[PDB]
């Protein structure tokens, strides 16, 4: 099977859909634990949700070639390390990655050759509402999210960028569509 890249706007439901997929199919899928320089949100665990490091550690890691890709997003650094992807492969699991649009384009030139899935909100208004209920960003950081989010929604319609686009209105339906898009991936892994 192939690795899986989830991309979409901030708050459209990338994390929520992925977290469920990793519970139902914990034997099939493995999460790529990115590095980030942003502060952990309550409930996030180092080594599970992210590798939480300072900017000095992240830059020294970049200088050492640790990362398949890395991008700056809303004043913080994020990156997919080779070590993170190899950890999933050494477990005999399909690697699932959660990256922004920059990561998608970055990954499009690596040897990962993954499936690309875009998770989109029903409207940009609903996306702002979902981010407000989250309340993990300041209004200065919140405003920057919507600027980057509109670029994601526009690039979702690019002819050869994403393999599957999923509108997250109902989690039951969106996860049902996520499983349907990964049926071939699951079938190959299980054989
Ligand atoms: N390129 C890249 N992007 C990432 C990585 N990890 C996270 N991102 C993206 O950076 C953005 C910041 O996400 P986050 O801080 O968790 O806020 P949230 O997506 O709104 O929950 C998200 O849209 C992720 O898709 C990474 O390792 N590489
Ligand atoms: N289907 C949905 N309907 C309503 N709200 C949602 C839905 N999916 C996610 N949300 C809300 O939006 C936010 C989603 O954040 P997250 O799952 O981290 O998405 P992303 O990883 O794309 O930022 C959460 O605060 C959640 O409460």
């Amino acid at each position: 099977p192939r690795p899986v890249v989830l991309s979409g706007p901030s708050g459209a439901g990338k994390s929520t859909l992925l977290k469920r997929l990793l519970q139902e199919h914990s034997g099939i899928f493995g999460f790529s634990v990115s590095h980030t320089t942003r502060n952990p949100r309550p409930g996030e665990e180092n080594g599970k949700d992210y590798y939480f490091v300072t900017r000095e550690v992240m830059q020294r890691d970049i200088a050492a070639g640790d990362f398949i890709e890395h991008a700056e997003f809303s004043g913080n650094l994020y990156g997919t390390s080779k070590v993170a992807v190899q950890a999933v492969q050494a477990m005999n699991r399909i690697c699932v990655l959660d990256v922004d649009l920059q990561g998608v384009r970055n990954i499009k030139a690596t040897d990962l050759r993954p499936i690309y899935i875009s998770v989109q909100p029903p409207s940009l208004h609903v996306l702002e509402q979902r981010l407000r209920q989250r309340n993990t960003e300041t209004e200065e950081s919140l405003v920057k999210r919507l600027a980057a989010a509109q670029a994601d929604m526009e690039s979702s319609k690019e002819p050869g960028l994403f393999d599957v686009v999923i509108i997250n209105d109902s989690l039951d339906q969106a996860y049902a569509e996520l499983k349907e898009a990964l049926s071939e991936e699951i079938k190959k892994a299980q054989r």
